């Protein structure tokens, strides 16, 4: 059951918003069981004070047949050539509820992300890959 | 970078607008400290409901710019409630390339009558002498260039 | 060199009315303290309705300009309200060259029979002596330009 | 030599104005 | 008392929404850290597309708030792009009353799926405790009261 | 004692809302 | 008082526009720094062609002004060029009387969208606190008095 | 040939200018012989730097049969009661051509003619008395 999910932010220094708030992506799943239906809740500014600096980046459970789900869930960031770059894996299996969301929030430095010599931020577009397991 | 079994392209629609403003005789600015010398309203093509202006006041517009020229920009009408844009602008030169140019980074919120600049835009003095040259021949050319931020879209393409 | 999408003009109108003023045998001043000599009224085709002249006193207005020679200019004839200009007033020495040229940095307001000009213009023992050249043949050859500034026009242009 | 529009030659006897003008 | 020839009203409407919304068998809350438990969305009879929920995580929502149980504000349902409110949560005790009420000064911007709310809402020993009074028969009772501030208009009415 | 326009008696047993209105 | 065989009577004719503005529940303000609530638009029967405006930013115009009520006065057409007028604002209390009233000395030449106002108008705290009164029942009653100057005119009578 | 004016300003207080400017008065006469015309002009605020806080008052001679004339002149301010107050002339003979101005600078403090208590500005109306003698 490893879904897989490509999304791409683009003109992304034109943020649109302040402190705190949400891109929401589209519901996304597999051909089987496709019951189960998950979204990347990004925050391109911090999500809270405590940690600020970061690309808060979250996975949220939106539909879901049953009680509750089981899955282990690892973002990373494509660079300007491609290939899987800040990979963070979450290790434990993280259990899912109607509408509960899991992630990190000290993902990546912003400054860290801003500069050009990194590559990160290809064409003002930044590309996420998520790969989830159910168990 | 794997094949995504799924995939979201969410785009943030920007549109761009580009402006040249040029006032001759400078000097004959006529008028004291507060004064505004309007510009002609411009858009683009698309949404063309949208008019921007740009007030600048020779003089300082506050006592604590007085040797100081200040810009701002300012939305006339507006079909929406709020528009979120950033305004940049630059002195041309006498030779044409863009100097003094001094943007908001912040997308700053436009309602009708209400307007945002920089009130300490660009020294007086330095204006007024001639060894630099930003007033070529009595000519002050501004160059203003606004990017108004839209609503994203996601197309959620599914791949095999 | 940017390419505006948009582009404005502001032109705002200035009219130079010149005047050469001789008065003969100028050391023969024919009267003390107070005398005012005015001069023929002078304008231009454009818009041939704002008549002013030039009132000098050879003297001295007040007793601190006893020993300098005042020349004022005095807006006789005009049909607005208000009008705004900045004058230049000089005298042309023996060769021909201004000497003693001095400027209005302001643009002052204007009226009927209203006279702004400088009292302290010129020293009366640097007008009279004759090494100096400032009075050749007894004559005293004033020369004045006055710059009136209109309202601006936009002209609103648009490209695409 | 700078060149004016309008003259005025004041000539006091030993004052009228000629008030020539330039065209 | 002055007397005004004209006069103006602007009326920025306010619309209060309430919710009482009790846990029985609170105790036994079955779950450690993470857990939430969202409320049955309720909305008052203004146009009746504003619904809200409130999400309640009896642990916390990490280390810094172990012993903080925090009470969130969800908006499920809105039919405009964005709706400012502000909010109030209280508990109620065993007589009654009101009890640890707390408020945000700023009138927040709520979204599609958007919490705004207290992490640190509540010392969780603090509602254990018996003799404190906030947890009577295992029932916790929350109290949420949210204003919706929406677009003010102007009357006007001239006088004589 | 507030009054409330919305209730919800969410019971856990030994967790349903019940959502008791106020009509 | 001995009878002149002239006189002449000048008229500087001024004229008076009064007006009252409510808001209500000004606590819910709902926007911070730069926020512009606008006035319905107001004149006088006679000659009913300038149209004014008042405009209050309850935060504060710039940073010296955070703590700062700022009320400003606008006129928002007229057919004449210029306008000069005398503008004085007050807060009225609980109680209905002028309090805080400040007015302007100098009368301010007025233009096409040109505001002139008093940015530092009443301190923030001051308003907001209950002792004083000056926001009763969360409602800011702003009473603006201005007068305007016309030209002036002579009727010149004589006398036997 | 001793002539009089009363001249009157209603809302002197609502000046309408800053300092430097002038409010002239209409060209007023005797019967006889109805030729010589003569104009007040008063500057509310000073005619000059130093003057600055004053009110400056002089009289012009707008029309003039002969060359040149010579005349007294003197000013003063009727009070709310109506007298003549703050009174004093010109004791030379002045004379006037045509478009002269003669008259005082320093004819009174615009601070002491502010005060409520003086009675110099009753109901926002100054009355200037202006006496001018042809010999």
């Amino acid at each position: 059951v490893k879904f897989s999910y490509m999304w791409t932010i683009n003109n992304f220094s034109f943020c649109r918003e302040e402190m705190g708030e949400v891109i929401k992506s589209s519901t996304f799943s597999s051909g089987a069981n496709d019951k189960l239906k998950w979204c990347l809740r990004v925050n391109p500014k911090g999500l809270d004070e405590e940690s600020k600096d970061y690309l808060s980046l979250y996975l949220l459970l939106v539909s879901c047949p049953k009680s509750e789900v089981r899955a282990k869930f690892k973002f990373s960031i494509l660079n300007a050539k491609g290939e899987e770059t800040k990979a963070m894996e979450s290790q434990r299996a993280y259990r899912f509820v109607q509408g509960k969301d899991w992630g990190f929030k000290k993902f990546i430095r912003r400054d860290f992300l801003l500069d050009e010599a990194n590559g990160l931020l290809p064409d003002d577009k930044l590309t996420l890959f998520c790969e989830v397991s159910v168990v």
